[PDB]
């Protein structure tokens, strides 16, 4: 059960920005911001889960 999420409705995206605005995935990846984040949920196929906002 996820504790925090973002909305991750729109995706997939074929591309993102390149602003910094860090998430910490539960794969204990920082992604860099928003939209490379809710890409990766997409790609695996949900398995990946917000950990917590910041860097990890």
């Amino acid at each position: 059960l996820a504790a925090v999420s973002v909305d991750c409705s729109e995706y997939p995206k074929p591309a993102c920005t390149m602003e910094y605005r860090p998430l910490c995935g539960s794969d204990n990846k920082t992604y860099g911001n928003k939209c490379n984040f809710c890409n990766a949920v997409v790609e695996s196929n949900g398995t990946l889960t917000l950990s917590h906002f910041g860097k990890c």
